[PDB]
C-alpha cells in the first residue's frame, strides 16, 4: 500500500507513466505492461490522491486573493472580484425565485 | 511545546502563511532530517480539519474584504462599472434579488 | 453597561482591523490569555457575528441604492453602464424573465 | 406608522445613522444600542419602504432605456442590449429545452 | 375627464419627467403639501402604476423590433453585433438549443 | 370589410409606425375620441394583437438564417464570431449539450 | 399540394419578398394581396419543419467550418481553443456533477 | 458501391464541398435532375445523415484532444489561454462543480 | 495477441488522427480496412471512448502544476490570478451559494 502511494505522487508530481513506475522500484525490462494493470487495479486511490494532493495548496492561493483585494496597486475591479469571492465563501448568497408551471 | 492540538494549530497556521510543506513541517515542532516521508501521513490524517480551519479563516477575514467593497462603492473618483458591481453585489447580500421564470412540461 | 452591545463593538472592531487579538485585547479582557478566551466568544458566537455584518451591509444599502440610481441618471458615464443600472434597478422593481419550454423522455 | 416610513427616507438619503435618528426627533446620546434595536425589530419594513423608494424610479429607467435606445450616434452594441432586454420585458422568452436521464 | 385620466396623466408624469413632487403638482392639487398625502396615494396603487410601466414599454417594443432588425440588416457596424441581433431574432422565431442530460443518485 | 382583416391592418400599422394614436386613425374610426374607448379595445383584444406582433416578428427569421450562413460563411469575420454562428446553426440542427449529475442530502 | 409549398418556402428564404414568393408559387400576378395571408398562415407547421430542414442541411458545412478554423495556426490561440472544445462537446465528453442541499 | 456506401459518401461529400446539386451529382445520380428527386432524397435519409455528420464530428475528437492539451502546455500563451486550457482538461478528467444549498418557500 | 494490441490502436487513435496507418501497424486484415473497423467500432465504440477519456484525463497532474503556479506567479495578470485561485478552491469545496425558491401550484 505505500508502493502504490508513493507511484501516485511521484505520478502526479512529474506527468510521467513509465519514469514514474520506473522510479517506484520495479522492474525495467518490462515497463509498458505491467504499469497498465498496476494503474487499473488502483484507479480509486489513484484519484483520491490527486484530488487531495490538488486541494491540500488551497490556503496558498487564499492568502494570495486576500492579498492582491487589499494591495492598493492592483487594479480596483480585481479587488472587487475577489472581495466578492471571498465574501462568498463567507456565506452571502443569491434570492428568491419563482417557478410556473401547471399544464 | 506540548499539547499536539495546540501544535496541530499552529501547523495549519503556518500552512496557511507559507508557500513551503517541509518549513511547515519543521516550524511545526518535529524531526526535520528525511523529509521525504512520514510526512504524507500527518498531512493526510487531519485533512477535514484543516479545511475546517481554512474555511473558518476565510470567513473571519472576509469582513475586511465587504470593508473594501463599501468603500469602493463610496469611491467617487472611480469607474461607474466598478461602482455598479459593488452596489449590485452589497444589495444581493442584503436580500433582495430576481424574479420568476416560468417552466412548461409535456408529457 | 449591558450584554449584547459589547459583542456588537467587538464584531465592529474585527471587521476593522482584520484581526481577532486586537479586537479582543480592546473589547474588555487581559492579555495572558489573548489566543484561546477569544475563541470561544468567536465559535459560540459565529451567528450573531455573521448577522451583524448583514445588518451592518443592509443598513448601508440605501446609500448603495442611491449610488445606483445616480449612475442610471448620470450622462456622464457611458452608456452601458447606465443601461446595466437601469436594468438592474427594473428587476428591482419586480419584472423578472419569460417562458422556457421542458419537454422529457425516458 | 407614518414616522417610520419618514426615518427610512431620511436615512436612504442623508446615509447616518444619528444623522436620521437626530431628524426624527431623538437624543444624540443613545445612537448606537436604541436605534439599533429599533432598527432590528422592525427591519422588514424599513426594507420594504426602501425597496418601494427604488422602485418609485423605475418610470424613470424606462424613459432612459427607451431614450437611449433610439439614438444613432451611439454605439451598435448598446442599442442591441437595450433592444434585447425591452424585449424581454415585452413577453417573448426562449425555446425548448429537453431532459434525459440515464442512471 | 375623470380620476383614472388623472392617475394616467399622473404616472405618464412620473415617467416623463422623474420627480414624485411635480407628478403629484401637476395631478391638480397644491403643491405645499406635497409630503404627506402623496406617499399614501401612491403606494395604493403600485399594481397599476407597474402595469401602466409594463403596457407603455410593451407599447412601445415594436419600435425597438425595428431597430433590432434594422441593425441585423444594417452592414455599417461591426459584425458581432449583426449577429446577435440575427440570434435573437431567430431565437423569437422559436428555434431554440437542445438537450441536456441529468443524473440522479441516492 | 371585415374586423378580422382591418385589425390585421390595425396590428400591420402599430408594427410598422410606432404609433397609437396613427394606428387608431388609421383603423376608419373617430379621431378625437380615441382617449377612453380605446383602453377597453387594448383589453379585449390584446391577446390577438399580441399574437399578430408575434407571428410577425418570427416571420422574418428566413433573413436571419441567411444572415448567421453568411457571417459563418465569411473569411472577413471575427474567428469568434464565424465560431459562434456555426454553434448556432448545428445547435438549431441538433446537438446540444450534456451530462449533469446532482447529489442528494436528505 | 406539397411541392408548390416547397417551393413557396424555398422563395420566401432565397428573394426575401413576400409578393415575389407568392408570384412565385404559381398563382396570378394581378390578385397577389389577399389569399396569401390565408395561404401562409394553413401551413406554418410545414413550413417551420421546412425550412428547419434547410437550416440543418448545411451543419456539415459548420463543421467543416470549425475544424478547419480550429486547424488554422495563424489564428489566436483562444479561438481554436473554444472550436477544440465544441467539437469536444459533440464528441462526448461533458461536465460534471452538481449537487443540492435543502433547508426545510 | 452499395447503395448505402452511395449515400454514405453523398453524406460526406456535402460535409466537403457544401452544394446540394454538385453532391447530388456526387452521391452517383443523373446531372440533369438535381432539383426534384434531391429534395425527397434529403428528407427520407435524415437519420442516416445526422449518424454520419456525428461520426465525422467525433472522428475529429483526438485533433482537439490535443489541441487542447498542447495549449494548456505551450509556454507562449496569455495566461487566459493556458487557464482555460487547464480548466477544461480537468473538467474532463473528472473533478466536479461547487456546492449549493437550496430554501424552499411553501 | 487479441487485446493488447487492440489497446495499442485506441491509442494510435487518440494521438495520430488517421486510420490506415494505425490500422497496418496494428497486425490486422489489410484487404478489408474500410468494413473491418466500423465492425469493430460499433462492437467497442464504448470502450473506445473509455480509452479516449483516459487519454485525455492521464494529463491532468500536468494542468493542476499549471493552475498551481499561475497562482502562485507574481508576474502574470490579476484577473489571472484571482480565476486560478478561484479554480483551486473550488476543488477545495467552496463554491458559490443559496438560492431560495418559492412553488405556486
Amino acid at each position: 500500500k505505500e508502493k502504490l502511494d508513493l507511484y501516485c505522487e511521484a505520478l502526479c508530481d512529474g506527468f510521467n507513466k513509465t519514469q514514474a513506475y520506473i522510479k517506484a522500484g520495479f522492474s525495467a525490462p518490462h515497463a509498458q505492461r505491467n504499469v497498465a494493470p498496476y494503474h487499473r487495479k488502483n484507479a480509486e486511490y489513484i484519484q483520491a490522491y490527486i484530488s487531495e494532493r490538488i486541494g491540500s495548496d488551497a490556503p496558498a492561493a487564499r492568502k494570495v486573493v486576500l492579498e492582491i483585494m487589499n494591495d492598493p496597486n492592483e487594479k480596483g475591479g480585481i479587488r472587487l472580484k475577489a472581495a466578492q469571492d471571498i465574501l462568498d465563501r463567507a456565506g452571502f448568497g443569491a434570492k428568491q425565485k419563482i417557478e410556473l408551471t401547471t399544464k
